[PDB]
């Protein structure tokens, strides 16, 4: 349930078992094992090659924005491993541009 207060964590953003970048990452309170999600931006998300046309409603809004990745994305997910410092993510290969760097 909720079971982590919100903040911001440093840890390594993982898609699909990838290391993509390390920095900090803000949450804010939501739905999903630890009751909080990260602050995922469209310029973050993009950056993964997370296909902002494959959800008509995320290519519109801020490169700054508090994208809801795993509310308007469905099967993905943004589990932060505090143990590991892992922020273990996945994106279904249809929210996917090509190319997942």
């Amino acid at each position: 349930g909720q079971e982590l207060p919100p903040g911001t964590y440093r840890v390594d953003i993982y898609l699909n078992n990838g290391y993509m970048a390390t920095r900090d990452v803000t949450f804010n309170t939501g739905d999903s094992e630890q009751g909080i999600v990260p602050c995922l931006t469209r310029a973050q998300l993009a950056s993964m090659g997370l296909n902002t046309a494959s959800v008509a409603g995320m290519n519109l809004l801020a490169d700054d924005a508090c994208v809801p990745l795993t509310t308007m994305v469905q099967d993905a997910t943004a589990h932060l491993d505090v143990g590991q410092q892992r922020l273990n993510l996945t994106i279904p290969q249809a929210f996917m541009s090509n190319r997942a760097r």
